[PDB]
């Protein structure tokens, strides 16, 4: 036994590259800055993300929704090592969607078609941003 | 005499199945997680929902809107029994729509065409989610 | 000299009929529950609203916008008398738009094409709602 | 060394003309009231804005985004002088986007195509608004 802990907004540090959780429902999508990281996330060219990563979109209110995670050890290790923030990833986590995001989930009735983690570049001032 | 009490977000427990209040206006729709439940909600194949359930969408501010309910005894009984949360349904209730939802109501001028309660499944981690 | 006071959300009482401020920009519209009233608002069949009512949409932040009002005596008198709430209308008022509304104003750059006050009916439970 | 300070909502005073930060991503745009000013902002007919002004759109959470600025001295001087508020512009600033704005940035993945500062007029009551 165990519990789903919150991946807080603190794990996103501005000026660093970003890992974007991308989720398609079954029409309805949802882009969520996941984790600011030091290097890209290349996976083994063998394996797909869905082997180490399973996600559940549940409602938590009439207006609000959360996303729950199960992160198998390999990814948990890869991600802690990649993180700008001090080793923040646990096997069982969730994050909250804001009223705006929440409602997209709710309309598509929570039904995840696909999802993936994309590397998103930093911008012109990023160097200078994070050094401040 | 009596008063309309609030169906709070607490009645939605994540990991459990969900009853979705679906509302069409007269173009304009509105999906609202209503109540997390243990089993589905089958009604008598005879009766329609609208016999035990009447709803009113009124504004409560310049930006915000509420939905009011009258739940006839049969449904009030069926729902309390179905609820994951301890017996939360009263005959006269309302719930608040968030600024985002509110505005859809306001644009369609509150005019409800139709409405219904749909069963929405749980997702992959749901078992594990609610046991935490 | 004088100041623009806030028409608060309190002046909207649920269960009563509603006066909707409708605003078109120059594509971009904006519906705002204005004032809950006891009877409809018929104007003199002679005069248009714009004779007693002039409105200004200004920004108040990077994300937020307000609407300012000048209400000539006739309308100020008609409206206080119509109000469910105790005589709330002053000659110079404003109201705040929520982040959601605000942004529609901002995109259309605040440029009001037209505006009007429409009577909006009450719904099925309205009687019972306001008597609670 | 140095830090990016916040251009607060206070620098927008209602009743005064407005400078609108306009940003196109690479489909996705974003209009943000930047700074309320006393006169228009004409630049040298020679130079483009992008010579004194470079901007970076970074995420600060799972749901939220900021815009960072580098304002070269000429513009910093021109803007302080133009400002209604007491000399508020520093070389390195940022401003927060609200959940609504944030999400447009996030979807287009932060990738700024173009941006510019437009003069936006005041409205009918503006005179009277700011004198109150
Ligand atoms: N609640 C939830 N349902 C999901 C998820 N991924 C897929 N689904 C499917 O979505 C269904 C609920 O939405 P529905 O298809 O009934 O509108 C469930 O039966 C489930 O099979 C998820 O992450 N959360
Ligand atoms: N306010 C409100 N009006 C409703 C509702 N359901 C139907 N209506 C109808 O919507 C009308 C108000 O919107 P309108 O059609 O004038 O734009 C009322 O006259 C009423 O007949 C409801 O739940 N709330
Ligand atoms: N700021 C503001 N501008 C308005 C309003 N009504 C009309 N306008 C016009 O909108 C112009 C600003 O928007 P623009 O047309 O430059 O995008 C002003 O020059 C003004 O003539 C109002 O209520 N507020
Ligand atoms: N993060 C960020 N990226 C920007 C900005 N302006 C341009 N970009 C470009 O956007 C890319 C990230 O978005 P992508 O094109 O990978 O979806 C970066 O590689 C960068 O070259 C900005 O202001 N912020
Ligand atoms: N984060 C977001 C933003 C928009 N969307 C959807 O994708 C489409 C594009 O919406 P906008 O035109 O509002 O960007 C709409 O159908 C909207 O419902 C989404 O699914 N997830
Ligand atoms: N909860 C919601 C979400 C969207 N809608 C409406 O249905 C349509 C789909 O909107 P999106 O493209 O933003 O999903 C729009 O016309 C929007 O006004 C609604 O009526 N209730
Ligand atoms: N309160 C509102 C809601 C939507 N709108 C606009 O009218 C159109 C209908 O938007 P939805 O499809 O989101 O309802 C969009 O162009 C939107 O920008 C508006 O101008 N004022
Ligand atoms: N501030 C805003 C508002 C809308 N938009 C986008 O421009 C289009 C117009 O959206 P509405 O119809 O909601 O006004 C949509 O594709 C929306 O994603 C934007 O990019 N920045």
């Amino acid at each position: 036994k165990h519990s789903y802990v919150e991946l807080k907004d603190k794990v996103i540090v501005p000026g660093w590259p970003t890992l974007m959780l991308e989720i398609d429902f079954v029409n309805q999508f949802l882009n969520i800055p996941f984790l600011s990281v030091k290097e890209p996330l290349q996976l083994p060219a063998e394996k797909k993300l869905t082997d180490y990563f399973t996600i559940d979109v549940e409602p938590a209110g009439h207006s609000l929704v959360n996303i729950y995670f199960q992160i198998d050890d390999f990814l948990l290790l890869t991600l802690n090592s990649l993180s700008v923030y001090k080793d923040p990833i646990r096997k069982y986590m969730f994050l909250r969607l804001n009223k705006e995001q929440s409602k997209h989930a709710i309309n598509a009735a929570f039904n995840v078609f696909s999802y993936r983690l994309r590397n998103i570049g930093v911008g012109p001032l990023g160097p200078d941003i994070r050094s401040s």
